[PDB]
C-alpha cells in the first residue's frame, strides 16, 4: 500500500510516518526543510527496513504539489491513503494585529495545501486500479472550540471540516473514503507550546497537559487500517485534562 | 482490567465483549435473555480464556443495576471499563402514532439506562483505588442526522453526546475518562447479508451498505487501551457509501 | 392565527406569550399552578385585548395533553404555532448522587412534554384546512456546552436538538416547521438582579451577565412571522458576555 | 447608528442594506461594479431619506479593505455593525477540476474579506467612544452539510464558522459582538442533490433573511444571536444525503 503525508519530516506527521512505515506501508513524506526530511526518511526506513521516499514540498504551492503527486505515480503507480498533515500557527497575537503574510501563510499551509494534495489524490485515485483509496484530514480541537487570538488558526481548521465532508460526499461513488482526526495537545516534549504556556478561555497564559504523539499515530494507523467501505468520518483524540467540554 | 459492556449478549456488544476479552481484560456482559448470554459468556470465554460472566440484568431498573455494581465490586473490587451499549431501535411509525409505551420504553433503553450506570461507574471509580476509569457510550449517526419516522430514537442518541459531554466534564479532575462512539450501519455477516430496508430520507425503502462488527470492536478497544491521560472524546465509524454526509 | 405555549404562566414562556398575544394571535398557556396561570392569562389579555387561555395541565401527562388539546380545537378548531417552552432545572448535585426521582422528572419535564404535544400539534395539524403550523422547541445553551454537575439537563436539551431534527424531517411534506431556539442566561429583571451564582467550569461558582426576557420573546416572534415556507432551524440567543464560546 | 455591509450592492447584501437603511442606519455598501453600486445606493437613499454611501472596493485586498475603514472612520468617525455579506461560489465541476484561480478567488471573497474587514472593525470599535459594536457574519447551511462537487464553497463557509466564534470569544471583553447567520437557498434553476441528480429547490425572499439580519442588529451589544439558520422550509437538508 502506498502512502503520502504531507508535513511528515517532523512531530506528529513524522510519527504517523512512523508508525505507518511499520505497518507494511511505502511512505512518501513531505516538507520544506530537506536536512530534516532527508533526516527522517533514513532514520524510519531504517527502522522499519520498509521504502520511504522524502520529497521537499509547498503544499501551497500547486506547481509543487503538482510534481510531487507526478512523482509518487511515478514511481509507485498508485496512492492508497493521504495523510493530509501540513499546518502552521499564527503567534497568539491580538485579531486585528494579525499580518496580511501571516494570514496568508496559514491559509496556504492549514487550507489551500490540503485541498491541492485532494486534488491530486482524487485524480489518482479514479484513475488506477483497483480505483480508490482513502484520505485522513489533521483536524485540531480547534474545529470546534477556539483559545483567544486564534481566528486564523480557527478558521483555516474549522475550514478543514467543511473540506473533509464534501470529500467524504464527492469520493462515495468512487472508493474514495475521507475522515478527520481532530488533535488535542499531542507533542513530542515539553518544548511544545502547550507545556510553554497557551491562552485560556479567561486571557492568561497557562501550561495545559499533553498526550505521547503515539497515541494519534496510533489512531491513524487504525483509521487506515479498515477496508474502503468502511469510514471514521472524524474523531477526537485529546489530553484528556485539558479544558474544553466546559464552558469559556 | 474490569470491563463491563451493557447489551454485551448480541451485536456489536458481543463483538465488544469478545474483542476486549481477546485483550486480556475480565469482562463483565448483561442483557435481558439468560439463554442467549450464557451462551455467548461460554463462547467468548472459550477462544479467549479469560473470564467472561453474563448477568441478566434490566439496566432501566436501578435496582437491578444497583445489584449488577454490587456484584461486580464484590467480585472484582473495581471497573475500569464501562461500555454503555444497552439500547434498541424501533421498527418505524409516524411520529404522532408512537404509543406512551413506546416512548416510555425507548427511553428507558437508550437513555435511562446509561445514565443509571454512568452513575454507578462514578460511585466505582471515584472510590476505588488506584481511583479512575474510563466510560464509552455507544450512541449513534442518528445523534447527528436522522432517518424520517425516527423522533424517539434521534432524541435519546442526541441525549447521549450531551451525556457523553456531561460526564466527561464531570470526571475530569477525578481520573474518569468518557468517549462517544457513533456507529453507522454496522451489523453481523447473517444481519447484513439479509438485506434489510431501512427509511431513506424520501421516505422509500431501500437496504443500505454495511461494515463488520469488528471494526466497532478494533475501534472500542483501541480507545479503551489508552492510558487515562488520554481521551477519544467522540467518533464516527460508519458503512462509506450508506447516505448520510450530503443533504437529505 | 392559534398559538400554543406550554409553560407560558411565568419566565420565557410568559414573556413569549405576551409577545404573541400584541401581535394578535390567540394564544392558549400551560401551567400547573392555577392562581398564577389564571392571573398571567387576564394581565395578557388586559394589555393586549385579544383572548388569552389559560389551561392548567400537567404536559408530562399524556392524558392531560389529550385534554388539552381537545379543549384547544373544540374552542379554536386549529392550530398554528406550538412552542414546547415547558421544562425546568434541576439544582444541581454530583452526577452519582441525582436521584431516579429527579430523573424522571427532568426527563419528563424537559424532553416527554415537548414530544407528546409535537404528537398532537401533529394530528392538528395535519387535518387543518388548510394543513400545516410551526413548532418551536426551546432549547438551550446546554444544548451546546454543560455546566458541570448537569448530567440529567444537558442531556434532555442535547435531546430536543434530536427531537427537532426528526420533527423537521417528518413534517417537511405535511406543511409543517419545526425549529429551535437556545437560550443563553436570559432573565426575568427581579431575577436577574438577584445575582444568583452558578457553577463554571472550573467549578467554582459565579452570578453571570444576562439578558432580558423581552429578546427571546422578540425572536420567537421573528420565528413565527415567517409564512410556513420559510424556517429559522435553530438560532442561539444568549447573553454576549457570559461564558460558554471558549474552552472550559 | 453606523451600518457597514460587505456586498450590499446586489442581492443579499443589498435586502440588508435597504432594510438597515430604513431603520435608521447610516450604511456604506460595498462592490467592485461603481455603476450597479452607485445605482443601489441612490434607489435606497430615495427610498428611505438615509445616508448611503458606495464604496468601490475590493474585500479580498487588504489595501482596499483599509482604505474603506479609514473612509468610515473619515466621515462618521465610528463603525456600529459590519455585516460580512461579501462572497461568491465556484461552479458544481469536479473537485480535481477546480481551478487555482477559482479556489484562491472564492478563498479571497468568502474568508480573507470577511476576515480583514473584521480586523478593522476591531481597530475602529476598540478605539472609538462609547466602544465596542457587532459584526454579523453571512454563512451558509454549506457550514453544515455540502452539496456534491462543492469542497471550496463547503471549506470557506466552514471557515466562517470558525472566524465567528474567534471574534465572539476575542470580542468579549471589547463590547464587541459576533453572530453568524446561515442562509438556505436566498433567492436571488436546478441545483445538485446528494445523488449527483439536477433538480430545483424551495427558496426564500430575501426580505425575510434582511428581517433577521435586522433582528440581530436590533439588540444591544449585551445580548448576541450567536448563530441561526433561516432557510427554506422544505429543501433538503435535515435529513440523509
Amino acid at each position: 500500500r502506498i502512502a503520502l503525508v504531507t508535513g511528515g519530516g517532523t512531530g506528529v506527521g513524522r510519527g504517523i510516518a512512523q508508525a505507518l512505515s511499520a505497518e507494511g506501508y511505502s511512505v512518501v513524506i513531505t516538507g520544506r526543510r530537506p536536512d530534516v526530511l532527508d533526516a527522517a526518511a533514513g532514520e524510519i526506513g531504517g527502522r522499519t527496513g520498509n521504502i520511504v521516499r522524502a520529497v521537499v514540498c509547498d503544499v501551497g504551492d500547486p506547481d509543487q504539489v503538482a510534481a510531487l503527486f507526478a512523482a509518487v505515480r511515478a514511481e509507485f503507480a498508485r496512492l492508497d491513503l493521504l495523510v493530509n498533515n501540513a499546518g502552521s500557527n499564527v503567534p497568539p497575537v491580538p485579531l486585528e494585529e494579525v499580518t496580511f503574510e501571516q494570514w496568508n501563510g496559514i491559509v496556504a499551509a492549514n487550507l489551500t495545501g490540503a485541498f491541492l494534495c485532494t486534488q491530486h489524490a482524487f485524480r489518482m485515485m479514479k484513475a488506477q486500479t483497483p480505483r480508490g483509496g482513502r484520505i485522513i484530514n489533521n483536524g485540531s480541537i480547534s474545529a470546534q472550540t477556539p483559545r483567544p487570538n486564534s481566528a486564523p488558526y480557527t478558521a483555516t481548521k474549522h475550514a478543514i471540516t467543511g473540506l473533509t465532508k464534501s470529500t467524504a460526499l464527492d469520493g462515495r461513488m468512487h472508493d474514495i473514503a475521507c475522515g478527520q482526526i481532530d488533535i488535542g495537545n499531542a507533542a513530542t516534549d515539553m518544548t511544545a507550546r502547550m507545556s510553554t504556556g497557551v491562552l485560556q478561555a479567561n486571557g492568561e497564559v497557562a501550561a495545559e497537559p499533553t498526550i505521547p504523539i503515539e497515541h494519534i499515530a496510533e489512531a491513524v494507523v487504525y483509521m487506515a487500517s479498515l477496508p474502503l467501505s468502511a469510514n471514521v468520518l472524524t474523531m477526537t483524540v485529546m489530553a484528556t485534562r485539558m479544558p474544553l467540554v466546559g464552558r469559556g
